[PDB]
């Protein structure tokens, strides 16, 4: 609702941590932003346009992050718009994404069933919250969680450029996506519950792509035709009946987020004896 406004002046650049169409991303320092930190790393999006309609766009989505506040939801501390680029400061999440964390915490040391069930667990929590507001992601996916302090996994939205293989052209994230979002560009709570168990294929492969041995067009053939992605080797048959609950072909007879969380919840509390080595 009532966005922050930061200084230009208590901002300090420190590095750039990555780029898209739309400006940059740096590692920075803010100056009395907390209590009690005189100086803290902050993540800061750099928008290039400074058009009236980009500024309009810009305000519209710093209110609605205003608005989001949970335990594993980034946060955002609000915007400086002293003159061009508008600026968005974020905290600064000192692990990265989650699908580059998982890839090199994989068996390619490597993270623990346990680990895994916590990681699926947090991203569930911030769905829960996400669906109670009837907020629909729309690109849920491992590139777009990131990994803070301890292992904290929230969940945020890059809006870059080093995941452009994610992407099938508008630019359609589709090896995340059900049948009626591909088909007919709907997207609701529900189709948020499909990338979820999407989300948790990829955990449990530590950030294989889905359909990774096939084209954007022929996972569309595979998603649209009913085909399921199959168990992966540190998934137990408890965690795969979670995710085939998320991918029901009909929008209706998916489970809910609150539901999908409260098991995952229970597993992460007391993890099945599950050894990847014997299947
Ligand atoms: C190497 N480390 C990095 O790259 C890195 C480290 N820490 C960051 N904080 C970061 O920021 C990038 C990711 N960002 C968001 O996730 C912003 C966001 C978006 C929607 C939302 O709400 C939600 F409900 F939709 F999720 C909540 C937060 C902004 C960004 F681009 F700056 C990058
Ligand atoms: O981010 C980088 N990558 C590779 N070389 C360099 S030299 C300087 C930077 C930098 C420093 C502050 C803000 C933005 C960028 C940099």
């Amino acid at each position: 609702a009532c966005v922050h406004h930061i200084k230009r002046r208590d901002i300090v650049l420190k590095w750039e941590l990555g780029e898209g169409a739309f400006g940059k991303v740096f590692l920075a320092e803010c100056h009395n932003l907390l209590p009690e930190q005189d100086k803290m790393l902050v993540a800061v999006k750099a928008l290039k346009e400074a058009s009236e309609s980009a500024r309009q766009d810009f305000q519209r989505e710093a209110e609605l992050l205003t608005m989001l506040q949970h335990q594993h939801i980034v946060r955002f501390f609000g915007v400086c718009t002293e003159g061009r680029p508008l600026l968005m400061v974020f905290e600064y999440m000192r692990h990265g994404d989650l699908n580059r964390f998982l890839r090199s915490h994989g068996p390619d040391g490597p993270l623990g069933l346990g680990q895994l069930l916590a990681v699926a667990s947090q991203v569930a929590a911030g769905m829960v919250y996400l669906a109670g507001l009837h907020f629909v992601h729309r690109d849920l996916a491992t590139r777009n969680c990131l990994v803070g302090q301890g292992l904290v996994v929230k969940i945020g939205d890059f809006g870059r450029d080093i995941y452009s293989t994610d992407y099938y052209r508008t630019m359609l994230p589709i090896r995340w996506m059900p049948p009626e979002s591909i088909l007919y560009r709907k997207f609701t709570t529900e189709s948020d519950v499909w990338s979820f168990g999407v989300v948790l294929w990829e955990i449990f492969t530590y950030g294989k792509q889905p359909w990774y041995q096939l084209s954007n067009t022929e996972a569309i053939d595979c998603i649209t035709q009913g085909r399921e992605l199959e168990r992966p080797r540190a998934c137990p048959p408890e965690v795969y009946a979670i995710m085939r609950g998320c991918w029901q072909r009909e929008p209706q007879q998916r489970h809910s987020i609150k539901d999908v969380h409260a098991r995952l919840q229970a597993l992460a509390q007391a993890p099945p004896v599950y050894l990847d080595v014997l299947g």
